[PDB]
């Protein structure tokens, strides 16, 4: 009868599950070709760590399933959507999307322009799951004491 | 009891399962050799996402199995049939199938001629499963209101 | 109760399982090093497609097991025996097994001499499982009407 | 009944599980790019060897679970934390973290400066699990007879 | 119970399991970097072929487990111990363990000096499991008739 009391174990378990995820991308900028083997393990570890995190079925994850489906129906399509954009952009270079193909062969230099979106992407998620976790427990923001601005 | 009522969950679940599939090929172009590691994960994710999508067996997927077998007995043989054609064409270049082997070493340029079949291949499938889903529910096209041209 | 009646499902299921296998080798000549990632997935897909094809245990695959063991005790040792011969031959070049090491560095040309054994290897298996399937059902060749020469 | 008596099987089982882990890093140096395929198997073998080491559930690993959670909530986040630092440092070279980018292209030389942290990292863990195992059984250090210094 | 009568199925099953293992190393030479993907599948196939060879639990593998543990507690630590030595030796070249680093870049030649230990390593194991299998059944060597020398 602890179906609704599962979120508690998902919160403390999400902390580490998210931290390891942020580092994954930090190493994806290189695994893009140098060693994509790690990228394939990290992406499968996140979906395998969550699916196995509810195998006991002793806490009645049923309820936590439906609710998790409303959120899982976008996080997986968006998480692999940004990864492919780059995993396919390398070859899309010929598209000349830029203002000139003068730096075509000079692209291997790796200006690390990929960390410009990932960096702010990890902080946004970490703060999106941290504020949402302490918010849901309130619903009407009774003890939120977070912003209180608006 | 809800064996025939499973198609509903397969429809909304197919949307995301198909979208991620289309993007897979878009990257398969470069993954052809640059990083085929991703191509191997995406191809196994589609067959693993469907087989696991009916593990509960609470909706009695039995009926949905037989019907799914009549369609699964071609989609898997055709999906991996086109992928191999290219995965083996790279070395088939020596065959000189073209009108001349003058551009043998100039083939690495990657003219992106592979996106000429994939692009229209994704739209055909997306529209083939979208029109078929809203059609099957009718059988005799009672509320189809799709073409009505005939 | 349908233990001996399983061969029927194995026949129609072997057709597609064999077709996809033949194509695997056709792409192995290149995956030998260019992208062996696919070769590892195709080889594991055949053994995983059969082992999972009898997970229901509703047709009593028991009987079909002992009989499948007499044949499985050679097809797996021979299937991976020919693959290794080539997967290890590349480095065996130094052996100078040929009539001269003059074409050592000129071996990368890939004369496609590997398709000389694979081609006839796929047709032999396809015809070996097709004639054996329609033969076993007879035992004494009552309605064979295949050769009738001898 | 033997939930608290599981540590015994975990101790003798940890010896070999730790030894194989130390060797993993020793090879991770070259696997960093030369062949990261092995690094991905060794990292998944440690988490798969432990999770499967308690599948019997005949010794009531329940109790051993909670206690293992207090330690597993850092060993996995720290083990993959150091691996990524290097798996992403290769490309971080452009950061010029050093005192000069003069040896940028001369970095491939592989001075083996990575074995300076791994070596002492394996001995620290081996001695951390060896002294902790013989210590926990005491709690108050009754028969420790290890240091007895201060 | 046929717990002690399991060794019979393990003997005839070990023959093929060992043969495929010997060939694995023969290819590991080139797979050391050229295509280590196969080496990772062969090493996981041996541990996966044995663990799954006792999934039925109908023959009461319990007894065969304890006895198998006394031998499995060294074969796995020694099998992966020799593989790592080479998988990490490539980078250990800088160690100058040899009598001179004059042939540093001339090491890629691949003198096939690795087959000097593997060859005799496969024959030793094949004869170690063949003589031990026909010996255990005797215990006191009643019908051994193998050596009878001294």
């Amino acid at each position: 009868m602890l179906e609704r009391q599962l979120g508690y174990y998902l919160i403390q378990l999400y902390i580490p599950s998210l931290l390891i995820v942020i580092l994954s991308w930090i190493s994806f900028w290189i695994n893009l070709d140098a060693a994509p083997a790690r990228v394939g393990l990290g992406i499968t570890t996140v979906l395998t760590l969550t699916t196995q995190s509810s195998g006991s079925r002793a806490s009645l994850p049923k309820v936590s399933y439906v609710k998790a489906i409303d959120i899982w129906l976008a996080v997986c399509l968006l998480f692999v959507f940004s990864a492919l954009l780059e995993y396919a952009a390398v070859n899309f270079v010929s598209r000349q999307r830029e203002f000139g193909g003068g730096g075509f062969i000079q692209r291997a230099k790796k200006i690390d322009k990929i960390s410009r979106i990932g960096f702010p992407l990890a902080f946004l998620i970490f703060n999106l799951f941290y504020w949402i976790i302490y918010k849901i427990v309130r619903r009407e923001d009774e003890f939120e004491h977070h912003h209180h601005h608006h």
